[PDB]
Formats: structure tokens, sequence, C-alpha cells
């Protein structure tokens, strides 16, 4: 496997350790995955998305007419760290808390990155972020009265649109602090929707979860490779390649509080 | 069908005068895949063929890299033409003779058209063609015993690179005339080779086709579909998506004349 | 079938695109049928319901005397629109968004239209809409404390005449907006009912949703058919033939607000 993971001087329960790690800290904090939908992994080689459209390059009169087909480039990302290989080793001698400090924030430069793709978008990419749908915008205030009020105004936005699903709510985790009080109005008036509190927005959001509106395209998920041996110490990678697309953007509502 | 044929007002017996015609013309006409090798079609959604590589866009001080990765968009290309109804329907009346003259022109030019994508290259396209590879070239000259000698030192080329099948010759077809002498005396030092004369280049090239070098990628192969009926004729039109690439470019040598 | 559409220039796969579609936005903004029951679709050549009375046109002295019966003639109502025709197409390259705004801008013309016969009844149809009987509205206020009092005084009427089944209250969604507060006390003072807000009235009403008060008559349910085709674009349309009547009168209450 392109991941020479045979090949790194670490025992196969030494291995388990560095997967649960990364494992447990990825299922907290990567945030888009926990409303986007994900199209399953296509492979190490998938290298570009339809779009579905074709770009005409030719002239006016001209008897054989042609064009470029578009689609979306997949990004490759790439990120290294160290592991000092004496308090791996400690692993062995029966210890349950070794040192993955190097580990941690990593994972966590990674999970951080992958959100800006999905709420601010990357111009080179070619990729629109669910934050830059602006004329979907709607007021909000401060009281967890109002709060109230511009999320019953929102459903009425998606049922004149068709779009009936379940909704969730993505919330600055800030702001939410001030909403405390009524937690479990709001989560009736979304008809038993979910409240998801990011540090990842100022602002809130409301979409609905329906299916087929916002996809993630994995190409390889993310995985832990081997890289090098230092003199005491071993070099590793988390590697993932992944685009995505809002397909249907009726199914977003920004509010501006 | 994307061609939508069953919508044309032509009997199932009329189409296949049409499909014959253009599958004659196509046959002969179509140069390049004589030595070259098609990569079955991939269908009518295939949109770009992975090149293997990435492109990075990252800073050199950043702790998580990243890059987009490469491909090769495919071409499509339309061109339509019409056909007088009424002489169409002579051939319900048995007559065994009707007139293409608007088929036929247009399958030449979209024939043509096919050829300096895999001769010439385009640039927008980002397709590379054989007549660019000029390092590969070697001198030539005037009489029938100087293209032998130009032949015996052209597999000394191959040889010296472990590129060892059948050895194919494209020329030029006004050159040819000057060479009729020794039409056995070349096809026997080419090792029971092939010739094939072309007014599609200048100068000759020798290639091996032992397989793999030169791909033309197909989505989806030419094609005839149907788009609008006038007064009293319809408009049909020829439809294709492919690319072309060079894999291994020391499996073809430029001979210079 | 009279809707021509195995004539339309569509492939099986784009037609349910557009019936999907049409499908979502009619299941959110039809909002009559939440509280009404349908007859099931007679067919294409129904034309009129039987009112069940006689309207006598004779003289006091003839000796034979004779009359017409009365009935409620069907309307049938018909909105077209156009699609461009290469916007479609690019669905079979593998789009999954394609630009119906044409399609879902009429969608709501014939939703409001189909609700003004329900609410507010047709002069020249000989249709008397929820709104007109007047004889059945009573006083309300402005404070969430006074709307749950309005709906016990509302359900000693309905148990005066008879009328006991669910309760369900249609109201207006601006009025709502300030009775969010006790949304959990509405809903069980109309001993679990059902709160239908709707932007198609001012006030409020509460009917009964017993079943057999309010027919809405269906000849043909709402259907997309094929009209012509333009140059690039082709014409559809939305058809139906329906007819509505209030029964018992007494099932019925208007809150005035
Ligand atoms: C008792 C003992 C146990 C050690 N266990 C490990 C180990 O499990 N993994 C490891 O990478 N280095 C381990 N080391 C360190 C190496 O054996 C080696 O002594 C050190 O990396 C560099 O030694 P130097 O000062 O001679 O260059 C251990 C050293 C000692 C004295
Ligand atoms: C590469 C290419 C692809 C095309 N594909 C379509 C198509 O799928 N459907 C269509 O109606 N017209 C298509 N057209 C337009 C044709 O020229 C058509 O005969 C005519 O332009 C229709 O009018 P329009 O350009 O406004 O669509 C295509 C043109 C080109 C150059």
């Amino acid at each position: 496997e392109f991941l020479k993971r045979s090949f790194a001087p670490l025992t196969e329960k030494q291995w388990q350790e560095i997967d649960n790690r990364a494992r447990e800290i990825f299922k907290t904090q990567l945030y888009g995955r926990k409303f986007v939908d994900v199209e399953g992994p296509y492979g190490w080689e998938y290298a570009a998305h339809p779009l579905g459209e074709v770009e005409v390059l030719s002239d006016e009169n001209e008897v054989v007419k042609w064009g470029l087909r578009k689609s979306l480039p997949l990004i490759e990302l790439r990120a290294t760290f160290t592991l000092d290989l004496w308090e791996l080793d400690n692993l062995e001698r029966g210890k349950p808390n070794v040192d993955l400090s190097s580990l941690e924030e990593t994972v966590r430069k990674v999970a951080e990155f992958e959100d800006e793709v999905i709420f601010r978008g990357c111009e080179k990419s070619g990729v629109k972020g669910l934050l830059s749908f602006e004329e979907r915008k709607i007021e909000c205030g401060s009281t967890p009265k109002d709060l109230l009020e511009a999320i019953v105004r929102a459903l009425s936005i998606f049922s004149k649109d068709g779009i009936e699903g379940p909704y969730t709510l993505v919330i600055n985790t800030d702001r939410w602090i001030n909403f405390l009080g009524g937690e479990k109005r709001v989560e009736e008036c979304l008809r038993g929707g979910k409240i998801i509190t990011t540090p990842r927005i100022e602002d809130a959001l409301v979409v609905s979860e329906r299916g087929g509106d916002f996809k993630l395209i994995l190409g390889q998920d993310l995985s832990i490779g081997y890289e090098d041996r230092e003199k005491d110490a071993v070099r590793l990678f988390i590697t993932e390649t992944f685009t995505f697309q809002v397909v249907n953007p009726e199914a977003l509502i920004l509010l501006k509080f």
C-alpha cells in the first residue's frame, strides 16, 4: 500500500495505539461531517469529479464546434510529524499513557484546514463554501425569544421551495451561551432537529438534512503512513484526498445576528 | 439515450442507410486509429483522465501542505448537417442510391479535426501531438536507397532503448510516390511491418506498435443523433468525446527528408 | 394519454427530474389539502358533480310539472411554461442541479390559484369558500392567554352541535409569531390537535377533522404534459380538474382577532 506502514519500526500493537488516538480526535473535530454526506471513497487514483457541463472554445462560424468538459480537481494534503521512539517502546513494558502530544496537535491543524474548505471554500481549488451563499441571509437579534422567531421564519422559506426534511442548527459556541435558556424550545421549533455548536463560524445557519444537497467527495479517507526514520524518532504523515460542493443552495439559510 | 434518435421522423430502415454511410468513411479517414490503441469507451459522463501527479500550491513553511491533482479534460465536439426529407423518402420506394452528399462532407471535416489533435495537438486542450517531440528527428534523403538507410538506422535507436515490437512507417502520400520502386525492400527492413500512407503529415515517422505507448481515450465513440426538424429537412449531428496522450516518447522517431 | 408525454424530446430519466421537482413543491404549498378530504379522481371526462336538488321551471297550473337537476361544474386549469433544452441535456452528462426556476415559479401560481377557490370561492364557478360562512365568527384578542380562551369557547360550540372529532387550527403565519409562547398549551386545548400556519388568510379558523364536511372533488389530479417545441426550448403545461364544496358548515368557526 502507498502508506508504507510495514516498513516502519513499530510493533503491530504500537500501530493501533496511534490509530485509536487519531480516530478519536477526528470524530469530534471534523464538524463539516456532521450534516454533510460523504460519497464513499473512490480510491487513491481518483483525480477529478465531473461537473456535468461543457465549456465552448470554438468560433461562431466554424463547422466543427468543440469545447472541454468541466470537472472539479481533488485536493491532496500531507501533514508530517515526529514521534520519539523510546517513549513508544515504553508501551511494550506495560505503560497505558504514552506521550502522543505531537500527534494530537497535528491532527487538529488538519481538521481545521478541512473545515475552511467547507465553510469558506478555496479560491485556487475552485470550491464555494457555505458562507459565501449570501443571498440566503436573514436578520436575528440577541434574546432567546428572537432566536425562536428566526427559526419559524426560516422554516417558511424552506417550505416555500419544497425543501422539507430534518432541520439542523449550526451555531457559534459563544453565541449559544446566551441561548442556553430555551434549549428545548429551540430543539422543537426545528421539529426534533439537532443543534451543532462549533467554533468555526461567528453567526449561525440552518440546513435541511434530507440528503443530497452538500456532498463531500472522498478519494482516500484520512490515513496515517510512514515517511522516514531520523536518529531516535520516526516521521509519519496524515494524508487525504477530498473535494466539496454544494448541490442545492436552497437547503441552506444564514442567520445574521 | 442522449442521442434523441427515436424522435426523428425517420424509418428504422432509413437510419441504417445513414449509419452505414458514416461508418464506411470513418473506417478509411481516421488515420490516427491505425497505429494507436483505444481504451474502451468510459461513457457519456466521463470528464477527465488522471495524469497521476500532484501540483503543490502551499508555502514552504506551512504545517499542512497541499496541492491539486492533475488530469486531462476530455474534448467534446458536435457537427451538424441537414438532410432533405423527400430524398430520404425515395429510399422506401426502392431506390438504392440516395443523395447523402451533406453527410459525407461533414464526416470528413470531423475526421480531419480529430487528426490535428493527434498529430499537432491542442494548445488549450493540453495535448501534445506526435509532431512536437522534435528531439527524436533524424535526417533522410531523396532516393529509395536512402530511405532504406534511414530505417536501418532508426531500428538501432529502438533496440538501444529496449523498444522491440512490430514497426510501422507513416509517410506522406506524395513522398511515397517516389519510393514506389522498393516497396518490398522497405516492408521487410521493417521486419514485416506496415506502411500507412496519409495526407496528414509532410515527412514520415516510424513507430513501434508493441502496445501501450500512444493511448486514445474514448468517452463516447462517434455517434449520430437528432437535433431539430426544419420545414422540409432534418438537422442531425455527429458527436464524440475523446483525448489523446503519448505515454512513451521513445517509441517514436521523426524522419526529416 | 391526453398528456402527450411520449412525444416530447425528453429522456425517460429527464422526465422524472421534472416530476420530482413539481411533486415536492405541491406537497408543501397546497394548504387546503391538509384538512379537507379528496374524493378520488373520477377521470378526464367527469364534468359535473350532483348537488341533489331539482330546480322547478313550470307553471303552477300545469299538468306535467318539470324542472332541471342542479350540479356543480368542474374547473379545468392549464398553465404553460418553457424549459431550455440545452440545460436539460446537462443532466445526462452527470449534473445533479439543473435550472428549473421556470417550473417552480409556475407551480406556485397554480397552488395559489387553487387556494383562492377553497378559501374565497369563485363567483362564476358557483363555489362558496370557507371565509364567506360569516355567521360562524367569534371574537379574539392579542395575547396568548386570550387565544386559549377563544379555543375553549369554540369547542363548546362544536359539542353543542354534536360535532366531535380531532380539531385543527388554521392560522395566519404572522399572527402565530405572537403566540409562539404557548405552543404546547394551545396544542392540548385542541385535545392533541394540529396547527397549520398558512400565508393564505389573515385571521384564524378552527375546523373539525372527523371526516366528510369539506370535500375536494378531483377529476384529474395535477399532471404535467407536453404542448410544443420552440427552437431551443420545450413548452409544457400543468393541468387539473377539480371543484370544492362545504357539506356541513357547522364543522367550521372563524376567529376575528
Ligand atoms: C536500559 C535502556 C533501555 C533502552 N530502551 C530503548 C527503547 O526501548 N527504544 C529506543 O529507541 N531506545 C532505547 N534505549 C536507548 C538506546 O539503547 C541507546 O543507548 C540511545 O538511543 C543512544 O545511546 P548513545 O549515548 O551511546 O548514543 C535504551 C537505553 C537503555 C540504557
Ligand atoms: C460542443 C457543443 C455541445 C452542444 N450540446 C447541446 C445539447 O446537448 N443540447 C442542445 O440543445 N444544444 C447543444 N448545442 C448547441 C447546438 O449548436 C444546437 O444545434 C443550437 O445551438 C441550439 O441553440 P442553443 O445554442 O441556444 O442551445 C451544443 C453546441 C456545441 C458547440
